[PDB]
């Protein structure tokens, strides 16, 4: 349904242009740091604008440095990215650059507004719709081969999700 | 189809964000300029990254200043926007916050993927659905109330389309 068009859309308007530039920028920075991108994929869309205050364990640590370009008549575009540091009992465990897919924002901001014609029941399917599609794309994608990585979760910690895939 | 997701993603993910905070960036900018920002929708989906160089009398002037924000995990995501001089006859005759609807870039390059499950001969219905549902949303946003206006059009000049709206 609209997942579909919002997983594309992810893909050709951010993913495709980033990640086969994201190595590059990460050893610009180390000039430690996980070589892919690991996005969140909370299936339920509650996603929090802040996350370091999502969970204690979970620490911004500094921006990549800025990748620019000229999109749709806008000149200098900014693609920005965030390093975060993972904390385990006090312990800093891994670090990588760190962040939501932000079109399940979409998703959930769609299902409250009535015009959109998009129930609140409907949120969950669209968005396993939208994790689906978007592994579907990106394991025949060029511009990925390993440089990001896809953690999906359903909450009944996300730091500890997160460990999981850094280690190994 | 795809077009109401991107639609409602423009507004949800950019245009609800920005427009609220656009005439206090114009004002900070005089400190000549339209007060709305023109958004292009060429609905044949030829949306080139390059503005001035799609036609002589457009040409870039200047940024306005940067608005920035969290959002979905990533630190100070920017939002910036272009303003652009229009030419005729070798006259300066209007001035304006100027770009074009990115989404239309999507549903290009989604018509050219064959995974993506959507034909080239479908892409002028899409931009009009796009077209049409962006419009739906506007008339009714509370973040549109002047701020913006769309400049749909189709090729068989761009800077006197743009120029007549200005026109009063
Ligand atoms: N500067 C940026 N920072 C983070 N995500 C971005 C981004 N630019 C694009 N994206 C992602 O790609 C999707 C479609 O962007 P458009 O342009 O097509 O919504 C967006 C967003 O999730
Ligand atoms: N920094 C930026 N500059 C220009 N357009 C932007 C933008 N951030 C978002 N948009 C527009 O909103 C759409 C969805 O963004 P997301 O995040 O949801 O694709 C995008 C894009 O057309």
């Amino acid at each position: 349904n609209v997942a579909h068009g919002l997983a594309w859309s992810y893909y050709i308007g951010y993913l495709r242009l980033i990640l086969p530039e994201l190595q590059a920028r990460i050893r610009t920075y180390n000039q430690a740091v996980s070589q892919r991108l690991y996005i969140l994929l909370p299936l339920d869309c509650g996603v929090p604008d802040n996350l370091s205050m999502a969970d204690p364990n979970i620490r911004f640590l500094d921006k990549l440095p800025q990748q620019t370009g000229d999109r749709a008549g806008i000149k200098d575009r900014v693609y920005s990215n965030s390093i975060y540091e993972l904390l385990e009992n006090g312990q800093r465990a891994g670090t990588c650059v760190l962040e939501y897919a932000t079109p399940l924002q979409t998703l959930f901001a769609m299902s409250q507004y009535s015009q959109a014609g998009f129930s609140r029941e409907d949120r969950l399917e669209q968005a396993k719709l939208f994790c689906r599609t978007l592994e579907d794309i990106l394991a025949d994608a060029p511009e990925s081969q390993n440089n990001c990585r896809l953690i999906a979760y359903q909450e009944p910690s996300l730091s500890q999700e997160v460990l999981r895939h850094l280690r190994q």
